DNA sequence: CCGACCGCGCATCAGC
DNA sequence: GCTGATGCGC
DNA sequence: GTCGG
């Protein structure tokens, strides 16, 4: 909230190159952009000022000195006021449809929540569910709740196999207050890097909590990556609790640490993270992190003990996940 | 003054 | 079936 | 849209 108005301006100048434009790298300078400035620790008085951090060019200086000027800036006022880019935004918020799906919808005039339940078999089995729960999807989860999920995603799957190991990640693990959905990351000796000696070792576990009745739904599904949905039990004659969002992620055991870090982000602190780790001269994801070769070709994987070591490989001071939280 | 931009799981489509 | 691309998502 | 090749 520090410098909020002018964050909040060019987040919402992203949202509209991704969801109309369908510019996705004049999406990501916009977010670059608002993180800098989020990350200043001064409230920012110019245009010219602001061009100063990494991200701001000629032409995001120009709408800051228009804004701190006026309160307000003429480029969203107008995109603002266009009915069908404003529609195009609308749809992609659903669970399933992105912008190319919202653009050849507004083309065909569905354009509000109504026009979408009235042509419910122009969608996929995802936007449906997208659909159905979009309420529930578009609220935040309290803390309190989050802690009472977590007791029960660790307790069923100690009843499938002892050995297996849950970890709640996302915005819980960077000890938010309130989170989107809920994000686990789960391992088991039989399955690592160099061998699977078990088979249906992620579907065992999504089978127990279906079966005790905690997943309602399956967005997709495959062999290490689950997205669906879930709920907790509620009391006699109270009001339900809302469906939730969930995402499971099996990692071989030996890459635990790879896949924490990812699995912890926030997006754009991944997305800097993986930037910086280009210029120092080495490429991660969610199961390694290599070195790059003058043919611009990945190494052999480096050896990982602790999340600390990947922010050593790269040279960054450590941050707790309460500190990824950009 | 043009050409790249973090990295990948799952579902589906074109050309073969 | 496969590549390689599009589309949507973490 | 920005930065760098
Ligand atoms: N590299 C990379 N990592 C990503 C991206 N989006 C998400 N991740 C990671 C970081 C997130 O914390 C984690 C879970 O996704 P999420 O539930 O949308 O985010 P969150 O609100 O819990 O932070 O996935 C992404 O776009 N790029
Ligand atoms: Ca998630
Ligand atoms: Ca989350
Ligand atoms: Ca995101
Ligand atoms: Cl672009
Ligand atoms: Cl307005
Ligand atoms: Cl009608
Ligand atoms: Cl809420
Ligand atoms: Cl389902
Ligand atoms: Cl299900
Ligand atoms: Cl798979
Ligand atoms: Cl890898
Ligand atoms: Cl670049
Ligand atoms: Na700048
Ligand atoms: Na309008
Ligand atoms: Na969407
Ligand atoms: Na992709």
């Amino acid at each position: 909230t520090l410098n909020g108005g002018i964050t909040d301006m060019l987040t919402e100048l992203a949202n509209f190159e991704k969801n109309v434009s369908q510019a996705i790298h004049k999406y990501n300078a916009y977010r670059k952009a608002a993180s800098v400035i989020a990350k200043y620790p001064h409230k920012i008085k110019s245009g010219a000022e602001a061009k100063k951090l990494p991200g701001v060019g000629t032409k995001i200086a120009e709408k800051i000195d228009e804004f701190l000027a006026t309160g307000k800036l003429r480029k969203l006022e107008k995109i603002r006021q266009d009915d069908t880019s404003s529609s195009i935004n609308f749809l992609t918020r659903v669970s399933g449809i992105g912008p190319s799906a919202a653009r050849k919808f507004v083309d065909e005039g569905i354009k509000t929540l109504e026009d979408l339940r009235k042509n419910e078999d122009k969608l996929n089995h995802h936007q449906r569910i997208g659909l159905k729960y979009f309420g529930d999807f578009e609220k935040r989860i309290p803390r309190e709740e989050m802690l009472q999920m977590q007791d029960i995603v660790l307790n069923e799957v100690k009843k499938v196999d002892s050995e297996y190991i849950a970890t709640v990640c996302g915005s819980f693990r960077r000890g938010a207050e309130s989170s989107g959905d809920m994000d686990v990351l789960l391992t088991h000796p039989s399955f690592t890097s160099e061998s699977t000696k078990q088979p249906k070792l992620l579907h065992q576990v999504v089978e127990q909590l279906q079966k005790v009745h905690f997943i309602t739904d399956t967005l997709s599904k495959g062999e290490t990556k689950f997205m669906g949905v879930c709920q907790l039990p509620s009391k006699n004659d109270e009001k339900e609790y809302p469906h939730r969002r969930i995402d499971i992620r099996l990692i071989p055991k030996d890459q635990y640490y790879c896949g924490v870090l990812y699995f912890t982000g926030s997006d754009i602190f991944n997305k800097n993270m993986r930037a910086h780790a280009l210029e120092k001269g080495f490429t991660i994801n969610e199961y390694t992190i290599r070195p790059l070769g003058v043919t611009g070709v990945a190494g052999e994987p480096l050896p990982v003990d602790s999340e600390k070591d990947i922010f050593d490989y790269i040279q960054w001071k450590y941050r707790e996940p309460k500190d990824r939280s950009e």
